[PDB]
């Protein structure tokens, strides 16, 4: 019944802010609606797989407060196989290649894709972290979709099929269905185009040994009895001098402040009294998340490795079905595995298929790409659709759609009264990622120190010590890189030389 | 506890499932989670306004089964003013007109504007009333926002501001906001732009004697204690033999079906025991509604029909509050009154402001449009912003953003094990209106009834009598109309 703080959700954002509010010495409750917590990470444990991430997995450079928490919590990371060739697979055909991109070799085309990647980056320059709308382009980018944007921008078909799968990857949605603005807030947000999308040195360097779900698992085994399992949360009342959270098992909780870590979205399933005020009411029904199912196929050997290649694939056409896969064999070198993602359209379209039917279009798509008829033989299969889930809504994380980060960003993380609000959404760095979860939830926990005259408002936001486990490099441009002109700027230097 | 169905939702849709199954002999039960029936539809009276719509108020030619349901409650309509000229106002100026639509000097402009309202309408009969999502286009058209097609097809900037209007006030979301297919669709599916926007002889012509509001309230009157009000549902179990439909104030109804006739979006309220299938718990997070405050200012008498304007208004540019009014003043002349939608982002940017500070800036536009200080001397004012509604999430209606359409569009209506979907949003014609709240509501409920063998496949979708007192003229274009060029084309024609 009564406490200090209810935390609503125990994914990893609402269980880093009840692990600060209990290490401060305040009484919390934690109402998780699933009979696990976790949240977008889930690990499964079977004979078959030992442990494998259905959901969040990766961790990177920079992302210094998840492996803060993750280290405290007694968890390792390992990094993911990129030690063979990548092979980036476009018009049937495959192109292996060292390094983290894949090489350009027509000129123009090279002129188009450095130029793509480079404004990409001098917009997210001009966007705050902590405040996109503010940008002084802010409206023209968000009136915007990414696909009118990449329009404009890639003057070959060859830069704006990639950057199409780029975004596809980055937030499990369409080009079309996404702000320009927000894509470029969400990736600017990471560190840039290359810290987003790198494996050595960008946000998929590494995993957790033994799976991410862990962190939530080992917080909840500090909590103890604080963590109370299959109670989602149906109405939270503010009238009256505490705040009341009622669940659907028909439970009351009374506490001074409530932190909702929850999707936005997923707000709307909890009736308020007195209503939201109205730009969070409305914000909350525009707000979606990306669809995305995540396949694993195991193989006896990882064999893709002897033919030279790390397991990193990079997948065009919409023949199909996963656009991107890596390499997901333990760090000991069994149980051979290759994770791939059915992002965006690709996941609605597929889901109408059986799991067979599913593994059976990976293989032959895995046996193509791989010139490998060993790709034809799994020895077992794991798939997570995350559309299909009630408490999550999707994944990765939310997408805004063009118009509304203008109009209603500035409420994700505005206080109703009582209510902070956490979850990886409302973060300023690696929003959408474990990292996000860690800071939104940590930061909430704050304001409501704050709020209760325990630290100082200067304390609200903190800097995180860089990991000495994962150091960063910083990403770098060579002169040619920074200097070398767009195609329509090598047009006007044509036609000006010819005048 | 026990009844046959139970109809989630007391607007017009739910109410006119009710009716309807209660009408065949079933025990109906209808869950309403405010203090009051009518959702969008809310009519407030006072001494000082005698009655008010300030949600859904308009009903028009074509529009049958709104006009048959009321006419059966006892309701009678009347016509909105439109006697006098109506004004569009541009740059600073007032241009008053007779005739349905604003006219346009400019030749080149004119052909501009002229092949922006065919070109809606050619595209609008590639697209099927009730399967937008098999366009031949489809995929194409719903990629795009309003906006990008816009930019496409006018060539000057006076077309694509009164363009820009037309989208705000339809469906009171920005062009940029709205997938184009779903926007071409909802325009068709109300019998093309012309009907859409028309007073006379389209969605404006009239409204009911006493306020829309008695629809809800009159069909609540007949239900009697079956209607329950201030039980907002929170939870459906269809696990066991009946279904479990679970509300706020902790009551269990127990039912054979369920209707939901709430905005597809608020079904987000609702906590589903099995899950929901993937593809409809995923739609009903990517379908918002548009932002929009209805606002009404009385005057002591009419002092725009002095004028020769019937005090309707369209009003060009960011600055004005208010792009679109109509005389707002009762049948019997009194009551004087304009009424005016602060639409879309509007709706967001002065909601910051105090009544007050509202109230002064309409007066203060409508003095300058109308051209007189009679505006500047409102007698009483009331509005309703709807974009605060908990059970609403909007007016008028759910709007689409690119690429949902052809992805979640066929979920809409597709029953859930034994919960049907009514609602506005799953008509097939005015879809959006009041019209189209009661024949979802009736096809949901005859959906139930053919689940139920009581009556043939054949009789789920039926055709409505066109109405005695409200009948509908055709739509016509001239031979100049059809064939003059756009811009582009005159210009390839030199
Ligand atoms: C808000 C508004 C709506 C309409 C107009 C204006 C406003 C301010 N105007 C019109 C126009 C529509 C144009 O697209 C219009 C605009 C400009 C020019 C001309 C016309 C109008 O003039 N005519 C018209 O026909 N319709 C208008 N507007 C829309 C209609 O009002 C609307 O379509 C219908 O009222 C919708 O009816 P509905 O039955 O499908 O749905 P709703 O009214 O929202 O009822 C749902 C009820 O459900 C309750 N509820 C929600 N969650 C619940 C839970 N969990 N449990 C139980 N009950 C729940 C809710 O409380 C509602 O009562
Ligand atoms: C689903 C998924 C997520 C992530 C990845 C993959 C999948 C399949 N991958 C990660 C990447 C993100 C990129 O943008 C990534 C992809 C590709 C290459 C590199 C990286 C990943 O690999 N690393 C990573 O850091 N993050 C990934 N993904 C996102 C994370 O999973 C996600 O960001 C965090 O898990 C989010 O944490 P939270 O903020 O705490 O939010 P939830 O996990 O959703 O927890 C909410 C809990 O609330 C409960 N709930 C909901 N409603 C309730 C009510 N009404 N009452 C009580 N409780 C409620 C719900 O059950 C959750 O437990």
């Amino acid at each position: 019944n009564k406490c200090d703080v209810v935390v609503v959700g125990g994914g990893i954002s609402g269980m880093a802010a009840a692990k600060l509010l209990h290490d401060s010495g305040l009484n919390v409750v934690v109402l998780e609606a699933r009979d696990r917590v976790g949240g977008r990470t889930y690990t499964l444990r079977n004979q078959k797989v030992k442990y494998v991430d259905l959901g969040g997995s990766y961790v990177g450079p920079t992302q210094n407060r998840i492996l803060r928490l993750a280290k405290e919590l007694g968890l390792e990371t390992y990094k993911v196989n990129e030690v063979e060739r990548l092979i980036h697979h476009v018009k049937g055909k495959s192109y292996p290649f060292r390094g983290p991109f894949p090489p350009v070799w027509n000129p123009i085309t090279y002129l188009d894709h450095n130029n793509f990647w480079r404004t990409m980056d001098d917009m997210g320059r001009e966007i705050p972290s902590d405040a996109p709308w503010k940008a002084p382009l802010a409206e023209e980018w968000d009136n915007m979709t990414m696909k009118e944007l990449l329009d404009k921008l890639c003057w070959t078909e060859s830069a704006k099929q990639l950057a199409t799968l780029f975004v596809n990857l980055c937030v499990t949605a369409e080009t079309h269905e996404v702000s320009a603005l927000w894509f470029l807030w969400y990736v600017k947000q990471c560190g840039g185009t290359t810290r987003i999308i790198s494996t050595t040195n960008g946000g998929q360097e590494r995993k957790f040994v033994g799976g991410s779900g862990q962190v939530s698992e080992r917080i909840m085994d500090l909590l103890g009895d604080r963590v109370k399992l299959e109670r989602p949360v149906i109405y939270i009342d503010q009238t009256r001098e505490n705040v009341l959270v009622e669940t659907l098992n028909h439970e009351m909780y009374e506490a001074k402040y409530v932190i909702s870590a929850i999707p936005p979205t997923l707000g709307m399933k909890i009736h308020f009294n007195p209503p939201l005020p109205m730009m969070r009411n409305q914000m909350i029904t525009r707000v979606p998340l990306g669809s995305v199912i995540k396949c694993i196929v195991y193989y006896k050997e990882p064999f893709w490795r002897k033919k030279d290649y790390c397991g990193t694939m990079i997948i065009d056409g919409e023949e199909a079905p996963v656009a991107y896969t890596l390499d997901d064999t333990k760090p000991e070198g069994n149980y051979a595995a290759i994770m791939g993602f059915i992002l965006a359209h690709k996941a609605r379209k597929l889901a109408r298929l059986t799991k067979e039917e599913r593994l059976k279009k990976l293989c032959e798509l895995y046996a193509k790409v791989l010139g490998s008829l060993e790709a034809l033989e799994p020895v077992h299969y794991e798939e997570k659709n995350w559309c299909e889930e009630q408490y999550s809504g999707g994944c990765y994380t939310t997408y805004f759609p063009p118009g509304i980060l203008t109009q209603y960003g500035r409420v994700l993380r505005q206080p109703v009264d009582r209510i902070y609000f956490a979850g990886t959404e409302t973060a300023t760095h690696w929003s959408g990622y474990m990292e996000g979860a860690v800071e939104a939830g940590e930061r909430a926990a704050r304001e409501i120190l704050h709020a209760m005259g325990k630290i100082p408002e200067d304390e609200i936001w903190q800097s995180e010590p860089e990991s000495v486990d994962v150091p960063a490099q910083p990403i770098t441009t060579t002169f040619l890189e920074r200097h070398l002109p767009s195609v329509p700027g090598l047009l006007r230097l044509i036609g000006l030389t010819t005048i």
